[PDB]
């Protein structure tokens, strides 16, 4: 509350490790379907149904822009990409497959990098 302060993890690495793990989610061998925006004048459906797309080149502008306030925003980004993908593609097809793959990855690092 009021002059009354909880102690505060340190956040100044913050941006240099959310740019690492974003780095190796770029250069997954499944990172193919999310590198670049959806083509909205190509896929069918997607415009209406996805209501906030998501890619990681959006997400890395974002980045390199101070456009995520805290750590907290960037993974919820990262976890729309997969949100989004799941909501349009079975989980078998090679997209859906590499979007579950993509998840666990991201989640490990996260959990590895900041749940220290
Ligand atoms: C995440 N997502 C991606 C697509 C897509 O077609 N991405 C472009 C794939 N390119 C074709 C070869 C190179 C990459 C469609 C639905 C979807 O949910």
């Amino acid at each position: 509350s009021m002059s009354v302060k909880k102690p505060k993890r340190d956040d100044s690495k913050d941006l240099a490790l959310c740019s690492m793990i974003l780095t190796e989610m770029e250069t997954h061998e499944d990172a193919w379907p999310f590198l670049l925006p959806v083509n909205l004048k190509l896929v069918p459906g997607y415009k209406k149904v996805i209501k906030k797309p998501m890619d990681f080149s959006t997400i890395r502008e974002k980045l390199s822009s101070g456009q995520y306030p805290n750590l907290e925003t960037f993974a919820l980004d990262v976890r729309l990409v997969f949100d989004n993908c799941e909501t349009f593609n079975e989980d078998d097809s090679d997209i859906g497959r590499a979007g579950h793959n993509m998840r666990k990855y991201f989640e490990k690092k996260w959990t590895d990098t900041f749940k220290v």
